[PDB]
RNA sequence: GCUUGAGUCUCGUAGAGGGGGGUAGAAUUCCAGGUGUAGCGGUGAAAUGCGUAGAGAUCUGGAGGAAUACCGGUGGCGAAG
């Protein structure tokens, strides 16, 4: 076991799902939870409520580490991004800093074709 | 014969105009390794499909190909494309 001050939490917010993972600052995984794993299937999985419950599940799953003064980084355009940080605060974790990062390609390569619906 | 059309010379200016050779950084994919463990992905709603031979997530290194966020315009160049 270990007690980690200044651990890093990763938020990946797809349109269809949300993933929460806790790693040491060098990216070594400590614990992870998910909306789909929270007892959700299909369209329910994109709701911000699902993200909140997923964040609580992640926090509880990793309690055995003495994690304090958390840092949170968020990626993706999906919904419920803010809800996860609210959850980690509510879980009791102390949050020092918060950052956004999402890959931009600088016109790298071709995306799929437009959707006629 | 003439200098008003047309052309030559001297000095400057702007430009994604054209051909050849180098080089840069962001990103998708693949491969190796560490962390790690059971879902991911998708949709109107699903299923097909992918993962315990270790996926997805996250971190380190390597390979290859193609296009050049922002500036950027209500802009410029070209006989047209
Ligand atoms: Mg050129
Ligand atoms: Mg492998
Ligand atoms: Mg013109």
């Amino acid at each position: 076991r270990k007690q980690v001050s200044d651990g890093v939490a990763h938020i990946h917010a797809s349109f269809n799902n949300t993933i929460v993972t806790i790693t040491d600052r060098q990216g070594n995984a400590l614990g992870w939870a998910t909306a789909g794993g929270s007892g959700f299937r299909g369209s329910r999985k994109s709701t911000p409520f699902a993200a909140q419950v997923a964040a609580e599940r992640c926090a509880d799953a990793v309690k055995e580490y003495g994690i304090k003064n958390l840092e949170v980084m968020v990626k993706g355009p999906g919904p419920g991004r803010e809800s996860t940080i609210r959850a980690l605060n509510a879980a009791g974790f102390r949050i020092t800093n918060i950052t956004d990062v999402t890959p931009i390609p600088h016109n790298g390569c071709r995306p799929p074709k437009k959707r006629r619906v």
